[PDB]
């Protein structure tokens, strides 16, 4: 619904993200807009130093709010990591720091670049009325020439949209349980399905638009975060809004809600054992938006799904329930292969991780919920 904000187009990703800010904010976006050559000359430390302090209450809507945090969010991450070299600062200037956990403490989100900043609100067409294609498609920020972040956050952004096309059918789902309505209950699970075996197609395309080096290399230090990192131990400083340094893990698709939705329908416990990959993704919920936190909460509250198929001794409905969870193991074993060859191979040449066996635990727990194999 609209309290949920779900859209039937983009799912979870923001529609139309604003491009442009109140012009009381150039300053904001002057430095946000050319993070490549101002992170190159090295000017970009000062001129964040510079900056005046400026306040949020002219940031009037969400998507307004949205975009601010963005840009906020990148200018944070171009600042603590510089040129992505090894020299980090350990303090954010006041004048930034203090309007952007202003505006996170508003968006119930933390003080740091999310996955629901830098790909779900970091895209527009550039054509109104062709399609949301990759070809019609550019991001908003970048940190520097060659970080390959156009190809790899509108390819995760089109996953998310290409599995959002199944969000649309999860109250019929639930309705049919409660009504119990065998057949649309089986023609709602073959079509998540389908959505699912889609957005694999679509994952497809990272190949084309994202280069092994450039992205191990480069974009890779600019999206870490500050929580169990040694090159920050303790944390980040936020300058007049913080007592002490704190923690903030970096992004991650682990953010992303239309994953960790259709473990949750599906009965998948990903969150469940107290182990270290199903507290990491608990631990993620957080940096999603709170209307998306919320609405995993909707789902963890509905009967089980998985319950109800057992339960009826139904072949047909058990083969649909697994067409889904076969869905998410192929999607994840070819993100498997992705993780080989965008992260281990291009790291075995520089003068397994953990990682990959977080990822094959996830991997597991999804495929240890078939009925039958
Ligand atoms: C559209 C493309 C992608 C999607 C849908 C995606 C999705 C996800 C999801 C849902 C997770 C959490 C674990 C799980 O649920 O499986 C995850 C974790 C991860 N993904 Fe991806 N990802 C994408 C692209 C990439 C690429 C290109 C790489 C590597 C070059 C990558 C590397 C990782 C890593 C390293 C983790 C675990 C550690 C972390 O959170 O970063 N992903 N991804
Ligand atoms: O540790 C990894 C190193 C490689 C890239 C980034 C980080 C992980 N961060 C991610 C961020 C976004 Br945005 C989308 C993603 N999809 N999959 C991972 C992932």
């Amino acid at each position: 619904s609209k309290e949920y904000h779900i859209d039937e187009e983009v799912g979870f990703a923001l529609p139309n993200p604003q491009e442009n800010l109140p012009d009381f904010y150039n300053d904001w976006m002057f430095i946000a807009k050319h993070l490549p050559d101002l992170i190159e000359s090295g000017q970009l430390r000062e001129r964040v130093e510079k900056l005046n302090m400026l306040s949020i209450d002219h940031l009037t809507d969400h998507k307004s709010q949205r975009l601010a945090r963005l840009v906020l969010g990148c200018i944070t991450m171009a600042y603590v990591w510089g040129k992505g070299h090894g020299d980090v600062r350990k303090v954010l200037p006041r004048n930034i720091a203090v309007p952007y956990c202003q505006l996170s403490k508003k968006l119930e989100l933390p003080p740091i670049l999310v996955y629901a900043d830098c790909v779900l609100a970091n895209w527009k067409k550039k054509d109104p009325n062709k399609p949301l294609t990759y070809e019609n498609m550019d991001v908003l920020f970048s940190f520097r020439d060659g970080d390959c972040s156009k190809g790899f956050f509108l390819v995760s952004l089109l996953v998310e949209i290409a599995a959002a096309s199944a969000i649309k059918v999860i109250p019929t789902v639930f309705k049919a349980m409660q009504m119990q309505e065998r057949d649309t209950l089986l023609k709602a699970l073959l079509e998540i399905a389908s959505c699912l075996e889609k957005a694999l197609q679509v994952f497809h395309q990272i190949h084309d638009h994202v280069n092994p080096k450039a992205f191990f290399s480069v974009l890779r230090i600019y999206l870490s975060g500050w929580k169990g990192n040694p090159q920050l131990s303790d944390g980040l400083v936020y300058e007049g809004f913080w007592e002490d340094p704190k923690e903030f893990a970096g992004g991650s698709a682990g953010q992303s809600s239309v994953f960790q939705c259709f473990d949750v329908l599906l009965g998948i416990q990903q969150t469940a054992g107290g182990g270290h990959a199903a507290q990491f993704l608990q631990d993620m919920r957080r940096y999603m938006p709170p209307a998306h936190r919320n609405f995993l909460c909707s789902l963890e509250s509905n009967p089980s799904v998985r319950e109800f198929v057992l339960s009826k001794g139904d072949a047909g409905l058990r083969e649909a329930y697994d067409a889904c969870v076969k869905a998410l193991v192929s999607l994840r074993s070819y993100h498997l292969q992705i993780v080989t060859k965008y992260i281990l191979i291009p790291a075995s040449q520089q003068p397994g991780t953990d990682l990959m066996n977080f990822l094959k635990t996830v991997r597991s727990t999804t495929e240890k919920s078939l009925l039958k194999e």
